[PDB]
């Protein structure tokens, strides 16, 4: 039959063909000899610090491609405005080596990048993104105001709104704009005398980096880290976030009264801030984005991973479960309750949150929408299926095709 | 070239060099990954009415024979030389050859070892291989299958076993076991198009009734076996109720769970896959080990397209099945899985929970990294259907590729 990947949903028995993967213009990590689909950071997208200006010839084709995408999105492909905009980009790349995006083109690409994100289960909201332009920003100090502005708008007092803030793109020879922190809001990791860690083990490096840069560290298990903002060709400056802007939620269980005594808590705004946003060849090294949490992110990964807060055993001891044997599913039982606590604690604090059931269901809807609009959707199975109750959600039964489409968010090396 | 594989829970790293030995291609390409697809659009095992190119077959045979003599530290020896010549000789003359019982036993164990989707491979070295190649009739197959079931079950102390029937032969129908598993509960399509029993077995259940089986009206009705001998319509055989050990499902604390009257058989025995060793193909080579609790309690009982008993239990547990955020589903999924472990443990039948099971797989990865420099694993199948990140495999990067000997999927006989 058709000569594109055949995709099946074993739950409903339905079939589809992904023709959108044909538009992919960037190889991934797999090969016919072996699949590397479960790898987190395959050395592919890795936008290494390319010093010398991009091959004019190359950047141009990537640029003419994005432009075409833009005019098609506005249903004016082949028109005179389109061809002129094309001539305009080619011209500016011939006399400078780079080029600039128009306001509406940035908003377009910003959304396409989210839309194209293979690992994001919340893409059904892709059409609703508040893009804040900040390509005028000229200081690590200015970078701090924008971020604070963003956190204020995105948080919206518990009624979260998706957004992204785009800072200046890269310029040949000139240093990048960077946010050293992985997220705009993260908890510190304190290395100990015994070698263990206090707080979030994930953020041990950045914490060590904030201290080596002037921050006077605290000693709690949930201290909000300061921000390290790097303007072009300058050492980064350290900025502390105003406690009022950083909204948090204490965690309690709906019926296990003792859970509140655990003193666990999490912030409301998830803001990935270390990824690179690539549009038509241009590379925006600092373009933090944020939406709203999906409960398993907190209640299973952050709170239960062996290398994170790892609270599974403490909570199981409290529920008086048999932790001396795996066949009692003590881990499964506690993990469920901890997740319920996160859901319940955000609902009570009136903060936006979505569970893995509701979430995944909406992603199925997003899949069906994209099947019609683009002929498929690039999705990373291992990442779309929730860390708990996999087959209990519909995505587990949906085969998925993963590939790279541009615009896009890519991982990028740490500035240090 | 050699993939770097990391474990994010420990921060460890390794280089899979074994993937280098892959002579077969998968579904992925640099343009896009198709690793989450269940079946190969093309990797199918097309008919064998015609013989396979003497060259192709000959190289896969030389390779297997080389592998076999390595495993017994007798490489380059005389026996090795003379065994290669025997194969050269048979191939050239009949366009095929045959395996020595010892070699077959070696293949089987390797096939299991190379199976990317099997999480129980730490046991790969302990496989009871039954040679049933001197089988000429469907009635004979039934006896073999009946003995395998008896041996495999062993009163509840399951033991891994595989039975290998005649290999495939040019212009000759394949010996085939029509059923997907040796034991499976019937799926009867009732009035409102719904289904009584096991929805996955609606088709096979209909083929049996079509060949004269007297169906029942129950959810858990042990289906009969439709064994087929070359170029001959299949035969119907009913499995002796005693040989079919079954487990009644109840709950450690929830008194009413038994009420639901659920039950499940003890012997998991895939019977529709094809075993390929050194180019030879065995269209009928059933194998069995023992269940991992999640296969029954999560997929079989809770899949929406299986017994889909998730809501019932939730209601009995008096759960807020109103909204999703009450996690009524996750809650019932756990109990049902516990009930499976409890029931099997109470009936003294072998079973392994997913935590215990994935822990042994981690070891296997280690043992294999040291023995071959890697281990082909399908992450989507190795990670349990529930409590995924709660197990260690969730945090383990894996490489997937095809090695031979190997188990493959093949077309349905009808
Ligand atoms: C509004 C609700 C949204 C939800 C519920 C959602 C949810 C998710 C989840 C569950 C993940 C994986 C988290 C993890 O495993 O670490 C993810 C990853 C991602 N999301 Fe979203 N997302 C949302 C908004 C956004 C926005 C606003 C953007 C971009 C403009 C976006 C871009 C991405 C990208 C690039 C990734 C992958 C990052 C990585 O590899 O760590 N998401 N999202
Ligand atoms: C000793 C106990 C064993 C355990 C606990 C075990 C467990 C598993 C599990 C959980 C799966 C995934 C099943 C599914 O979701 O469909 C699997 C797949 C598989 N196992 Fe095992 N296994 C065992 C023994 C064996 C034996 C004896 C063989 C072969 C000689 C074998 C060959 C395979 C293969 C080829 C697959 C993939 C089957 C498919 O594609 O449907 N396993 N095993
Ligand atoms: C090793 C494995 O790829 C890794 O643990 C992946 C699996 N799936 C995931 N899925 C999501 N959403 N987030 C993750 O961090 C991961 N980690
Ligand atoms: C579509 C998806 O590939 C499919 O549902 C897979 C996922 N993981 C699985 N894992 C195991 N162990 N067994 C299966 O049958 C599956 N099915
Ligand atoms: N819903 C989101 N936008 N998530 C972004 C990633 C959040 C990250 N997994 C965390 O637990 O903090
Ligand atoms: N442990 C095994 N031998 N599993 C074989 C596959 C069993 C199949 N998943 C079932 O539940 O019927
Ligand atoms: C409940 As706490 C110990
Ligand atoms: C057990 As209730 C119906
Ligand atoms: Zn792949």
């Amino acid at each position: 039959g058709p000569k594109f990947p055949r995709v099946k949903n074993w739950e409903l028995g339905s079939i589809t063909y992904d023709t959108l993967c044909a538009q992919s213009q960037q190889d991934g990590p797999c090969t016919p000899r072996r699949c590397l689909g479960s790898l987190v950071l395959p050395r592919k997208l890795q936008t290494r610090p390319s010093p010398g200006p991009p091959p004019a010839e190359q950047l141009l084709s990537q640029a003419r491609d994005f432009i075409n995408q833009y005019y098609s999105s506005i249903k004016r492909s082949g028109s005179q405005a389109h061809e002129e905009r094309l001539q305009e980009v080619e011209a500016e790349v011939a006399s400078t080596g780079t080029y600039h995006l128009r306001e509406s083109e940035l908003v377009f690409g910003a959304k396409q990048a989210w839309r194209n994100a293979p690992r994001c289960v919340g893409r059904i909201q892709w059409g609703k993104l508040q893009v804040f332009d900040a390509r005028d920003c000229s200081s690590a100090q200015e970078m701090f105001t924008y971020i604070c502005n963003h956190i204020k708008y995105a948080t919206n007092r518990g009624n979260l709104r998706s957004a992204i803030t785009v800072f200046p793109q890269r310029a040949p020879g000139r240093g990048d704009f960077r946010i050293w922190n992985s997220q705009l809001v993260r908890y510190a990791g304190y290395r100990q005398q015994d070698g263990s860690v206090r707080g979030d083990p994930a953020n041990v490096e950045i914490t060590e980096l904030c201290i080596q840069h002037g921050w006077t560290p605290g000693n709690g298990r949930f201290d909000v880290l300061p921000l390290l903002l790097q303007a072009p060709d300058e050492a980064p400056e350290l900025f502390v976030l105003p406690p009022e802007l950083v909204l948090e939620v204490p965690l309690e269980h709906p019926t296990l009264e003792w859970f509140a005594a655990l003193g666990l808590r999490w912030y409301a705004l998830p803001a990935v801030s270390n990824m690179l946003l690539e549009i038509g060849g241009l590379e925006f090294s600092a373009a933090p984005f944020s939406g709203w949490y999906m409960s398993t992110e907190i209640g299973t990964r952050n709170l239960c991973d062996p290398h994170r807060y790892n609270i599974l055993e403490d909570v199981a001891v409290c529920m008086d479960l048999d932790t001396r044997t795996t066949s009692s599913l003590w881990k499964d039982k506690a993990a469920v309750e901890i997740n319920l606590a996160v859901l319940h604690s955000f609902q009570l604090a009136k903060v936006t949150i979505v569970d893995h059931h509701a979430a995944t269901v909406s992603f199925m809807k997003h899949l069906d929408n994209e099947q019609k609009a683009r002929g498929g959707c690039p999705a990373d199975w291992a990442w779309i299926v929730p860390p708990i109750s996999g087959s209990l959600t519909p995505v587990f039964h949906q085969e998925m095709v993963n590939y790279i489409l541009s615009p896009a968010f890519r991982y990028q090396p740490d500035p240090w």
